[PDB]
């Protein structure tokens, strides 16, 4: 139950991190 799903959200976890970053860090939302 829910074992190697912990690998994809492991990784699938950066591109949603890395890709709000570029969300204009200035100030207005997205």
């Amino acid at each position: 139950a829910v074992g190697i799903g912990a690998l994809f959200l492991g990784f699938l976890g950066a591109a949603g991190s890395t890709m709000g970053a570029a969300s204009m860090t200035l100030t207005v939302q997205a």
